[PDB]
């Protein structure tokens, strides 16, 4: 087990309905040399992230969303997506009036590869991997076109005006989405990333609805992740249905954030719930699998990697109320599969 101060609270890594990441670490696989891209709100300069974070890129085109004074730029720092006075619409709905900064991209990034065995804070599923933050979300979310350009760059695609990605990712985590069908542009970029070799791992969404009514789940060539609880059943908010590929822990997920309600104040750790939290468990396990496959000289296409993940899942706790993919992602079974 790692020495991290709050590892024991990360039930989702090691306990009954967790992802069995600990069993893979025991085999000596940690996602070594694998790059995972995180298309999200950007990254904090958090002491429990910095060593496992590579420089990424900020794809937010509108400065009113980016809150950093300009359009696309080389610094994917999460400025904080806080707002007040219904800046993101919906006035006068009391639930939409204001929000603290989410630090969503950092919570997600920490699940994949928080710095581990460094005494402080938490652990990451693939703590030998490196994360490339692709900032596409800010105040009020992000543009579909910024998300799709970012995911393409994440895979190794060239975007005019932006440097070539030196560290294209084998796994692209997208803990994001909204109502509606996959756009032509989103589908096209997902297909291009898939043809580069990247597995695009996406959140099923959080409206207790059919995930097929949302994107990116409704896209071809994605692996859609539903959310389960520490009791092994469907989290109440999790989207569901035939297009959910599998599930992962998505309620009371402890990871890396900032204590600041607006701007960054201090490195912190919080519990969050969402398919956004389940997704990076699957992205992390994918990176563990690739490190294992690398060791035996085995290539996995995105379709093959998805099939490894989906066919090796562990069972739910009795009957669920909805289709939620094949079971809970299981790193031990997935890695054992590719090692032969
Ligand atoms: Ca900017
Ligand atoms: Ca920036
Ligand atoms: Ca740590």
């Amino acid at each position: 087990a790692p020495n991290d101060q709050h590892y024991r609270e990360q039930w989702h890594y090691f306990d009954r309905y967790g992802v069995k990441a600990d069993k893979v670490w025991d085999m000596g696989f940690t996602g070594q040399n694998v790059v995972v891209a995180v298309v999200d709100t950007g990254i904090l300069h958090h002491r429990d992230l910095n060593a496992n974070v590579l420089p990424g890129y900020d794809f937010i085109s509108n400065s009113q969303i980016s809150l950093d004074g300009d359009g696309r730029d080389a610094d994917p720092f999460d400025e904080g997506d806080w707002f007040d006075n219904w800046a993101c619409g919906g006035r006068p709905d009391p639930r939409k009036e204001r929000s603290d900064s989410s630090w969503h991209g950092s919570h997600v990034a920490g699940t994949i590869a928080a710095v581990t065995n460094n005494r402080i804070g938490v652990a990451g599923v693939a703590y030998g991997a490196k994360v490339v933050p692709v900032r596409a979300l800010g105040r009020c979310g992000g543009y579909d076109s910024d998300i799709s350009d970012g995911l393409y760059w994440a895979a190794g695609g060239r975007i005019a005006g932006i440097p070539e990605n030196r560290n294209p990712a084998k796994v692209i985590n997208m803990s994001l989405g909204s109502d509606g069908q996959c756009s032509y542009n989103a589908q096209t970029m997902i297909d291009r990333a898939t043809r580069l070799g990247a597995l695009v791992v996406v959140a099923a969404g959080n409206e207790n609805q059919n995930a097929s009514n949302t994107w990116p789940t409704s896209c071809n060539n994605v692996l859609s992740v539903g959310a389960t609880t520490s009791r092994g059943i469907r989290a109440s908010f999790s989207n569901y249905g035939v297009d959910v590929d599998l599930a992962a822990p998505g309620q009371d997920i402890l990871s890396t954030v900032d204590s600041g309600t607006r701007r960054p104040v201090s490195d912190a750790y919080s519990f969050m719930a969402g398919t956004s939290m389940a997704t990076p468990h699957v992205s992390g396990v994918a990176a563990l699998v690739i490190s294992a496959a690398n060791s035996v000289n085995k290539n996995l296409t995105p379709a093959e990697l998805k099939d490894v993940l989906v066919s090796t899942t562990s069972p739910f706790n009795g009957r669920l109320d909805r289709a939620l993919g094949s079971g809970i992602v299981d790193a031990e079974a997935a890695v054992n599969s590719v090692l032969g």
